[PDB]
This record gives structure tokens, sequence and C-alpha cells, in this order.
DNA sequence: CCTTAAGAGAGTCATAGTTACTCCCGCCGTTTACCCGCG
DNA sequence: GGCATTTGGCTAT
RNA sequence: GGUGGACGGGCCACCCUUAACCCGGAAAAGGAACAUGUGUUCGGAAAAUAGCC
DNA sequence: CGCGGGTAAACGGCGGGAGTAACTATGACTCTCTTAAGGTAGCCAAATGCC
């Protein structure tokens, strides 16, 4: 606990005193081995956790906190906070306990018949309350009664008596046959040869099975017989501390040779720290389980009334399989895809058929009989853990099961996929599996909902529906009797139904501990590119007879009844009763297809207006199948689509800083070096941030912290100083940068860019409850956040840019065509700001304009596996000009510290004096520079060209020049100086190669006599100190013939060599006065 | 052999505008306990 | 056997 | 005063005998499991549909 | 005596003015820096194809 701001600070510790609070916390982390210090400023004792913030604060304390101003008459019953008005009670309420102001309003809504003042006592009273009303209906058919009624009631008048019952008186083609035509006119030529004797007896069925499964061994045999050349490949004390460095050393390797090997899922054991662990349950439970869970066909009674969105397009299936279609998918296919139960990997079926034809053949062949071989029926599932709990890892459902099928199915799945999701167009609603940002479209449609209804005082439920295990219990009667219904052919119908017998599979624990067949009856098969589509197929009735029959929120003349996502599905209405009528109709569905949704796994709320505002759950909870939902009251939220919605302030943001610091943490307490650390966090930690910064829409000051903290964090790993610019942190790894994400730049581009996506999309009704002026202000505002053209703002509802496809007549078909992508315009290039903000800086900026866009001068930063890291963070320092120098260390400050050399004795110690001008470093300079010769000289040599090695010519004026190389072949004379010069500017190395060229020019009548030859070139080679490759080089190294591939792999070296020369002569500037202080 | 000015970023603090309400007030028509005409 | 090219992450379900 | 704690800075133990540690720009197992003191293992275990950068 | 119509008198609804807590955005400031491995070297990324 330091008292910021000190001088002399003594240790919370032995008492040791430091020189300052920074050097005092060094040694309270190295000495003693404590990161947690906290600092209160001298003045008022606030304390905070970081040190320079309670500097900065110092200077504007205004006195320890003294005579508290006089307390408000209004006091919080929760926290006993004071307040100046009631309405100012009223809204701390509301921002700091949501579940208190929620039942003051709820209090407040209720009515009653208090009736404070003006309360004339009725002599009237129960007694005669109800034998007024017996009496007015016994003497009926009397007018002009009341002569027994003033008899009965005496106590009363006469005409107050009348008054009395007067006052309780007021109360088509065959698609077979198209392809039996098709593959008939298509043999009768020469197209399709691979398997023309397999393809006759198709056309008259005899042993159709027996040709599908015969033909696949034919041509698998083949693809199998090449998997094991890629197994081949892939078959690769004395004293008790010895244990410790062995136990840390195996620590290192592990991770060390994780990043090198994957760094994928070393990302993933640094976070969230899950292991590598193999359930160990038993074999015969999991047996069991997955037997009784999978092998159960289920209860598809029928889809009664619920009918599907429009009719069939068949026209996708008639046309043919073509090689180019097979083309498309395969790049369409994820690329490190496992393999299925027998080996076969995409590489697998590429090698045995480049230009796919034999695949083209067979798929033709399947697809045209509506049958697949039976030996591809067959998959691989996995346990995968889903926490590292040891009591949940003798938990049953901490596990997933991945099933893994054959690869020539999964590719053949996903081209039957491509027409069956075009032939069966689904429900708008329906926003999962579709071509579409689903996942921002229903994040922002219920933000809105939320915000609209609460703004405009309208009730709204909502019902967050959870079906369990939807993919593994949507029967399979259930998605051909979805298919059948929308009339889609029965060809595809059978070939479905087809993909969907006999499967059986394998559940794998361990290495070869293998379960045996469990035979999948019911579910979609997982790892099948069609189950998403045909799992939306066979949901599309619920969310159908939803929107046709059921009552949902209104913005107009539309109502989105309900919003869906894959198995998510959020139920919308406009009262407490009209979300029954959706919940029933739920119930109907679950009931009659056999999917289980209970009240327990599933919640809601209901916002219902009130004078002022609304109040959430001011009613008994909804009831799914009998047991009542879990409303979700203020200040509480539930994850729809990876985000928490409270119903109390819409999108629950919260979590990025938590989740970044720990993330932080995790990889600063991990065996990595510096430069490792930085790629672990900008390549899998910042990213995981993005979705939820995005979607939840942070605003620029959550999104600071978030950068400041990784800011600091990144610096801390790299020792680069506070003060180094964050060009070098965000600038690209191509133009000299480290390339870690600026969140404060790059979120807002995205929004906006998502505002834009969601306003140009295809889900009519989507937008009809968008806030049409709210959204176009929100896109302004982050495209000037983002730092676009505050003029040249694009209109979201206009249109998008991107089109620029293959317009002219392409002979590519739709099947074949790729895929069309949209790109909405981004407010700017972030990164090249953040590289022009580099080059305006005068000091940390000196020359950096050098380093632009060039690969070959900035490979190592991308490329440093074998380089010492303490080279790479002087290399750092050096290309930001932050090195310790004295000229560094006196940046500002000026006066108050000397800038003189600390070994020669001149002007300015600048990071290009110790590199090029300090006579001390002269050895080191000479070495370098004779070895970048040396290297030139070998390659030169590499060609057959004859060198003179710094020859010795001599003019008139007897001038001995000395030119570093010359290099001969063929009566040629390429005269070579090499320079390793600081560059400073962009024509500093141009000015360089000027001089040497102008300064050897006179030498031509002389070269010619040393060197037999006629073509007397000049040449410099200047290189960057820093690693700067000048790009007129290359034609010195194509005048040696070198080629276009050992060119830039000789630049590269020269660019690695000049920069970590450079290292190596700071670092023996360093050293020497290291070596000379303690004299 | 070579070069030859530089602060930059991190952090509070103050001021002004926004969002999502809070609060009350007046009016405005509406219920409720006798009044009047009363056949 | 020199040359030419290429080379990732995260989110929802 | 010197050695050892892989290496540097500490800080410890011993006086050739080594128990415990901290930080690092250093750290590729004298660590665990299966077989008889020696070899093997420590998995690159991860699918699909869309989206995003 | 019943039946119509009027009725102050608190009070349910709805516009309207004023009002504030907690953010959200912009700007003006003010604060920090002195530490501390040397090193064989041998540029190999590293993989994959291709001709
Ligand atoms: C998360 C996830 C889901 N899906 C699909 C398959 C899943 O069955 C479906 C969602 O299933 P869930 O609804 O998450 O399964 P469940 O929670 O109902 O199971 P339980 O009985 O334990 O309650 O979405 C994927 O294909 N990939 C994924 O990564
Ligand atoms: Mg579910
Ligand atoms: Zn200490
Ligand atoms: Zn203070
Ligand atoms: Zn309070
Ligand atoms: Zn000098």
């Amino acid at each position: 606990m330091v008292t910021v701001p000190d001088k002399n600070p003594p240790c919370p510790c032995c008492g040791t005193r430091v020189n300052s609070v920074l050097n005092l916390i060094e040694h309270l982390k190295v000495s003693h081995g404590k990161r947690g210090v906290c600092f209160r400023c001298a003045k008022c004792g606030k304390e905070n956790s970081n040190y320079h913030s309670v500097v900065c604060h110092f200077p504007k304390c205004r006195g320890p906190e003294t005579e508290k101003a006089p307390a408000g008459e209004w006091i919080c019953e929760v926290c006993n906070r004071d307040f100046t008005t009631k309405i100012g009670l009223g809204q701390h309420k509301r921002l700091a306990h949501p579940a208190v102001r929620n039942q003051e309003r709820i209090v407040a809504s209720q009515p009653k018949e208090t009736s404070n003042r003006g309360a004339h006592k009725r002599c009237w009273t129960k007694e005669e309350e109800e034998l007024l009303i017996r009496l007015e209906a016994q003497f009926e058919g009397n007018k002009n009664i009341n002569k027994l009624i003033a008899e009965h009631i005496t106590t009363k008048t006469a005409k107050q008596i009348s008054d009395k019952r007067r006052l309780l008186s007021r109360k088509e083609e065959q698609l077979q046959a198209y392809y039996k035509k098709t593959l008939e006119e298509r043999l009768s030529a020469g197209a399709l040869n691979t398997f023309p004797r397999a393809f006759k007896q198709v056309m008259e069925g005899r042993d159709i099975k027996l040709v599908i499964n015969q033909t696949a061994q034919d041509c698998f045999g083949c693809l199998e017989s090449i998997s094991q050349i890629r197994t081949a490949t892939r078959d690769k004390p004395f004293q008790k501390w010895m244990k410790d460095r062995a136990i840390k050393k195996g620590n290192y390797l592990r991770f060390q040779r994780l990043f090198y090997l994957d760094r994928g899922k070393l990302a993933k054991i640094i976070l969230d720290d899950i292991e590598c662990l193999s359930c160990d349950i038993p074999l015969s439970e999991i047996y069991s389980v997955f037997k009784t869970r999978w092998e159960t066909t289920g209860s598809f009674k029928s889809l009664g009334d619920f009918k599907t969105y429009g009719k069939a397009d068949n026209t996708a299936f008639r046309e043919l399989i073509t090689a180019k279609e097979i083309e498309k998918n395969v790049q369409e296919m994820s690329k490190g895809s496992a393999p299925g139960p027998d080996g076969i990997t995409l590489g697998d079926v590429v090698k045995m058929d480049p230009e796919f034809s034999r695949t083209m053949e067979i798929f033709n062949l399947w697809l045209t009989t509506g049958k697949i071989p039976d030996m591809v029926r067959g998959c691989r599932t996995v346990l995968i853990p889903k926490s590292s709990k040891p009591d949940r890892l003798k938990d049953i459902n901490n596990w997933r099961p991945i099933t893994i099928g054959s690869i020539l199915l999964r590719l053949f799945s996903r081209i039957v996929t491509a027409r069956l999701s075009k032939a069966c167009p689904l429900n708008p609603r329906q926003r999962g599996f579709i071509r579409a940002a689903g996942c921002s479209e229903n994040l922002k449609l219920l933000q809105t909902i939320i915000w609209s209804a609460k703004r405009e005082h309208r009730p709204l439920g909502v019902v967050f529906v959870d079906i369990a295990k939807a993919f593994d219990t949507v029967s399979h009667q259930h998605i051909i009797h979805a298919l059948q219904q929308r009339e889609v052919d029965p060809h595809i119908v059978g070939l479905v139904s087809n993909m969907y017998e006999n499967i059986s599979t394998y559940i794998t624990t361990k290495r070869n501990t293998h379960t045996d067949k469990i035979q999948i009856r019911v579910g979609v098969k997982q790892g099948d590119p069609m189950s998403p589509l045909l799992f939306n197929l066979a949901m599309d009735p619920l969310l159908c007879k939803l929107e046709e029959s059921g009552k949902g929120y209104h913005r107009g003349q539309s109502s989105i009844t309900a919003m869906a996502f894959a198995d998510d599905l959020v139920l919308l209405s406009d009262s407490w009763e009209n979300m029954n009528t959706n919940i029933s109709i739920l119930e109907t569905f679950c009931n009659l297809t056999g999917l289980k949704t209970q009240g327990q796994k599933c919640h809601g709320f209901y916002i219902k207006p009130t004078k002022d505002s609304y109040t959430i759950n001011d009613c008994a909870a909804w009831t799914i199948n009998g047991t009542p939902l879990n409303m979700i009251d203020p200040g509480e939220s539930e994850k729809y689509l990876g985000l928490q919605f409270d119903p109390w302030i819409g999108i629950a943001r919260s979590g990025l800083s938590t989740k970044l610091d720990f993330w932080l943490q995790r990889i600063d307490q991990a065996p990595l070096k510096p430069l490792q650390k930085t790629d672990i966090l900008k390549t899998y930690t910042i990213p995981r941030l993005i979705y939820i910064a995005d979607h939840s829409e942070v605003k620029t000051a959550l999104l600071e912290t978030l950068d400041q903290k990784i800011r600091t964090a990144v610096k801390e790993w790299l020792h680069l100083p506070p003060c180094t610019c964050d060009a070098i942190l965000y600038s690209s790894t191509r133009d000299g940068g480290l390339g870690i994400t600026k969140l404060a730049g790059l979120i807002p581009s995205v929004q906006a860019r998502r505002l834009h996506r969601i306003a140009q999309s295809s889900d009519d009704t989507m937008k009809c409850f968008m806030e049409k002026e709210k959204m176009e202000q929100l896109h302004k505002k982050l495209w000037i956040q983002a730092g676009g053209d505050r003029e040249n703002i694009p209109s979201i509802w206009e249109a998008p840019p991107s089109s620029e496809p293959p317009n002219n007549v392409s002979t590519n078909s739709e099947w074949e065509a790729p895929t069309q992508k949209d790109k909405f315009p981004k407010p700017c290039n972030w990164r090249k700001n953040e590289f022009k903000k580099w080059t305006k800086l005068a000091s940390q900026g000196r020359g950096i304009v050098n380093f632009e866009r060039d690969k070959i001068s900035n490979h190592w930063i991308q490329y440093y596996r074998r380089i010492p890291h303490r080279k790479l963070l002087t290399a750092l320092q050096l290309r930001a000009n932050v090195y310790p120098t004295r000229e560094f260390l006196a940046r500002g400050r000026q006066d108050q510290y000397i800038k003189a050399c600390r070994h020669c004795d001149a002007d300015i110690e600048s990071c290009a004096h110790i590199i090029g001008n300090c006579p001390v470093t002269q050895d080191a300079r000479i070495k370098r520079h004779n070895y970048i010769c040396e290297l030139l000289l070998e390659e030169a040599k590499k060609k057959d060209w004859v060198v003179f090695k710094e020859p010795h010519i001599r003019d008139s004026n007897k001038e001995l020049y000395k030119p570093d190389l010359i290099f001969v072949k063929d009566a040629r004379a390429l005269v070579v100086d090499v320079t390793v010069r600081y560059e400073a500017a962009k024509s500093s190395l141009e000015e360089a190669a000027a001089e040497k060229v102008r300064k050897y020019k006179h030498l031509e009548t002389e070269v010619r006599h040393l060197t037999n030859a006629k073509d007397v070139t000049f040449v410099g080679f200047p290189l960057g100190a820093r690693g700067k490759w000048h790009q007129d080089n290359f034609k010195l190294l194509t005048e040696l013939g070198l080629s276009k591939s050992r060119q830039v792999k000789m630049a590269e070296t020269f660019s690695t060599v000049a920069l970590f020369s450079s290292v190596d002569i700071v670092h023996m500037f360093a050293s020497r006065a290291r070596k000379s202080m303690v004299m």
C-alpha cells in the first residue's frame, strides 16, 4: 500500500527505500512477488489499483473529502444514498435497483376504492344492501309501490328509498424419367465415359443396389489405398531441484511445441483452461446411454393442421452434377476437416482426381439412382468435453456427440443440399442456417421490438422457447413427411430416406477404445451438410402456423409472431393470453411431432405499460406443458444467440472488461515468449470479443477501456515503454506493425456495416418493426466515429455496393457459379489511418514511411521463429525509436537530462548514432558491412560470376577507391558498393545509392583494365539499418541472374541481416556501457 | 564503416447533451349520493 | 531440385 | 570469500554433502503413465450449416 | 313511487411542463520515463507442389 505520490517510497515490506514508485512496484514484483499493490492518494487517501491513475489524480485532488454536503431528504431503502429530489431517488431506483423499481411500479399500478375524503355513510348496509335488491325485485308489476318498502326500511325515507332501487338498478415431368432421358442422351455421346458399363443396367434396373456398391468400392479402394501415403508422414535423482527444473522444462516443451504445431488448441488450453482430457466414463455406460437415446424411433404421429411455406421447386433437381459444381462445393467445404470412419479426407479426393471427373460420375450415378453405397452410410462419433470439472468429468452430459461422416458422403450431401435448399424456400422467419446474417437480424429485431414496446407503451410478451435435442429428436418420419408435404419430387424424397437408412456409428472415447454400432434411428445426422436444412424444413410448419394463427407483437399492419434461429425459437405477443395462444400452438406441435419442451428450460417476460413506464412480469408465469416458465425478472438476463437479454435494459452490456482482463491474465501466466503472447492475443482473444462487442452495440467508452487494457498488456509483454506509439501495435504486420486490433476503430466500423447489412436484407417483415430513423442516425454516428467521410455517408436504406460479378454471359450455371458475397462500405481503413498517424509523428516516426507496404522489409515481424526474442524486442524498439538511448530518455523532459553520447562525446545519442556514427561500434559496423558483402559475393558466385573483392583501383590523382564488390561474367563488370544506411526519410537509400554511383563513376577505363570487360555498370546497394530493403536493389539481383523467388528470399535475408546486425550493434554499445560503469 | 531535432500515451476532471424514465398538475370527462319533476 | 505459391481466426445453432 | 540452485538479476542452502523460491528479453522433460534399470505413451482427438472479421 | 333528467365531489385517463441519474461525448489538462545477459551464430519460416 504505497502513498502515491512519493519521492523515495519505502516498501510496504522489509523496508528498503526505492527511488521511484514504478521502481518500487518492480522491487515488489521481483524481490517479494506481489502483483496487487494498491496506491492511495496522499491528499484524500483515494485508493486505486492503478499507479499513474492516482498520480494524475493528485494534482487535481481537491483536498481530503471534508464536511460532506447536506444530505438530501430522500433515502434509498437498499443502499442508503441521499438525493436532492424525489425524481432523483426514483431514477436511482430505476437505474441501480431494477428489481426494486419494478415492484414499486407494480404497486403503483394497482388501483383501489379508498375514497380518502368525503365518505358519506349510507344508513343502508349489508342487511339492507341485499334486502333492497330483493324487495325491488319482489313487488314488480306494481308501479307506484314503496308503500311496503318504506315499511321495510322505515329507517330511510320515501324519495331517497326510490333513489336507492335506482342506485342499485344503475349497477409433371417425372424427374426419374428426366434423369433417365438426360443420361441416355449424354451417354449416346462420348461425354461421360468413366463408368459406361455400370450405367446401362441402371436405366432398366436389374441389380442397381450392387451397382452402387460395386462402383463405390471399385473407385474407393483407390482413394483408400492413398490414405496410407498420409499415414506414412504422420508416423511421428542427484538432487531434487533437477525434478523441478524437469517439470518446468516439460511445461515449456509442451506449450512451445503446441504453439508451432497448432497454435489453435493452445489458445484454448490457455484460455478457458479446457484440457485434453479423454472421457473416462465406462464404454458400457456411454453405449447404453447413446443406444437408448438414438436407437429409439421417434413418435411422429402426423403434422396435423400445420402446413409448409409454399410449394417445392423441382427444377433445381433436373440439371445434373457437373465437375464445376463439385469444385465449388469442395472450395466451400472446411479445409482441415477430420476424416470419417475410413480415413479419406478432402485431400485424398482432390489428389485422386484434381479435375473432378470420377467423383462427378459417381455422384451422378447415386443421384440418378436414389441410393448411396452401403460403405458410406457410416460415421464415427466422438465425445468431446464441455468443461474441465472432475465432478462433471464423471457426468454424462459434459460431452458432445460430434458425428463424423464419410467425406465423400458429406460432399454429395452438400451438393444435394444446394438443390433441396433452393427447391424448398423456408419461412422468412427462420433466420438460422439460411444465407443471411441470422444472428444479427434476430438480435436487432428483439432489441428493437423491446425498445419500441417500452417507448410506445404497448404490452409485449416474450418467451424464449427451448426445444430439447432438436436435432437428436426430430424423427426421420417427420422429415420425410415434411419433404412430401411440400410436394418435393418423390425421387429426392426417396434419396433422403435412403441417406437415412441403416446408419450406424461407434462413439470413440480414447485412442482405439471404440464402442460398437448404434443404429441411428432417430434424429438428423449431425455432421451431415443436409441436416440443418432438413431440420429447418421439419420446423417450418411451426413457424407457418405461428405466423398465420398466432397473435404476435404488432408495429403497423404486420406481426412478428415467432422469431427463429435453427432450434432456437422466441415467441412474441401483445398480451398475456395471446402469448398463451402461441404457447398452445407450440405445445400442439411438440405433442404431434415428438419434440419435447419443458417450461423449466424455457424463460420469458411480459412488459406491460403504465402511465409513466412499464412493468415486468406483473402477472402469473406462463405454463408450457404444465410446468411454469422461468420468468426473467429485472436485473436478470437470459442468453439468446450468445447475448444476455435483460428485460429491464434490453441487451445486458457486461462481461467484456472482466473477460478481457481474465484472458490477459491467463496469457501472461503461460510459458510463452513475449511475441508469442502477442500472437495468441491478437489471433485468438480479441476475435472472441468482437461478436459481443458488436451485436451488443457497445459505445466508445467500454471499447476504449478494452483497447487500453490490451495496449497495456501488450506493451508490458513486449517490454515497450508506455510512451511507445499506438501505431506499432495497431499497424498491419505488412506495414511494420504488430497487427493487434484497435477495437475503438474496428468495432464502430463493424457495427456501422452490420446496421447496413440489417437494413439491406431480404426479410420484408423484419424491415417494418425496425426504427428506420434511429438506425439511420446510429449508422451516421458510427460511420463518423469509425473515421469515415462526414459528408459521403452511404444511405443504408437505398442499396449495397459490391456487385462485381462475372456479369458477361458466364457459362457457369447457378449451381456452379461461386456464391456471391455482399461487401457493404467500410467507414475507412483504420489500419491505414493508424499508419498515417505513425508517419506524422516526428521522432518515433523517423523514416517509418519506408515500411509502408513492404513484405520483404517486414518479413521478420511475421516469421520470427529462429530469432532470440531479446533481439526481436530490440528490433521493435528500434522501429519505433523507443530504445532506451539517452536521446530517447531525454524526450520531452529535454533540458532535464543530457543527450550526449555515453561512449563518445557526440551531441545526440540517437538510435541512428549508435548504429551508424559512434566510433565505439565501428568494428561491429565493419563486420556487418563485410558480412553483407560476403552474402552478395556468395550469391553472385552461385551464378558463376567472377568477383574482385575490395579491389585496389587508382585514378590520376592516386586516389585509391575500393568498390566493395565487382561481379564479372561474360564481358560485363557490375561494380557494386554496399552501404547499410539508417533510413531517416523516404529518399534516404536512393540518396546513398546515388552517392555511391557518383563517387565511383570516375573509374571506367580503369575498371575496364582490371576486369577485362566493356560493360562497366555501377550500382549502389543501399540497405536499411532497421531492415529496409531498397526496391531498386532487385535490378542488381536481376542482373546477377537470380530467379524471382530466390530474389525475394535473398531480399528478406538481407533485410533480416541488416536489422539484426543493427540490433547487435546496439546491444554491444549498451554492454560496453554496462562493463565500463562498474569500473 | 557512417549521420546530422523533435513525445507520445495514460489517466482523471469538467461541461454539455442523451436516454429513459419520474413526478406532478390540470382538465376532462366519469362514477356516486341526493334533488327535482312526478305520473 | 530450383522455382512458385501459400499460409488464418471467432460467433450462432 | 567460493560453489550449487539449467542460464542472467535476486534470494537462498552448503562449505566437497543441496531443502525451498521470485522476476526475466532465459527456459524443447533427471516431470508423469504402460511394459524390466531401460524402450513406448503425454494426441495435431473437433463434424456440419450460415454469419462475421 | 317509479321513472327519467340534472348534480358537488373525490378520482381514473391523458396531454403537458419541468426534472434528474447514470451514461456518453468532447475538451483541457496533468502525469510517466535511468533499465539493464550475452550469445553461439548460420536465416531455417515451413509446407506443398511442379516442371
Ligand atoms: C451448439 C451446436 C448445435 N448444433 C445443432 C445440433 C444440436 O442438436 C442443436 C441444438 O441442440 P440443443 O438444443 O443445444 O440440445 P439440448 O440442449 O436440447 O440437449 P439436452 O437434452 O442436454 O438438453 O443444434 C450444431 O450443429 N453445432 C453446434 O455447435
Ligand atoms: Mg435446445
Ligand atoms: Zn522486496
Ligand atoms: Zn486525492
Ligand atoms: Zn439505492
Ligand atoms: Zn557516439
